[PDB]
């Protein structure tokens, strides 16, 4: 897939919005919950939480914009790999779609 052309912020923003939309009636069993920077309680898969923390680092200054993006891509591939394996039915299709977009990092 062509790399195309986009800013780091635009790509990061695209995935963040998807995560927010992904939030739903899903309870603790469905996944873990984290407090939004705005102070809004949201629910997302444990994997979503992992990248969420990475985002915070970009703000904290612990990680760079590209470093945070890079970290998300590597873990995204691992998550996608597990999804590809069997017993993928256990995971929700909506969550699978999110991982696919992250791995295929194309703003388009």
């Amino acid at each position: 897939s062509d790399e195309k052309i986009k800013t780091a912020h635009d790509l990061i923003d695209e995935i963040i919005q998807d995560v927010i939309q992904l939030d739903g009636k899903l309870g603790l069993l469905g996944g873990n919950t984290r407090q939004l920077e705005d102070g809004r309680v949201i629910n997302i898969p444990n994997g979503a939480a992992m990248i969420f923390d990475d985002y915070k680092k970009y703000k904290q200054g612990e990680l760079t914009a590209e470093s945070a993006l890079e970290s998300m891509i590597k873990i995204a591939k691992l998550s996608n790999q597990l999804n590809r394996h069997t017993f993928f039915n256990q995971r929700q299709p909506e969550t699978g779609q999110f991982y696919k977009k992250v791995a295929a990092i194309d703003l388009q």
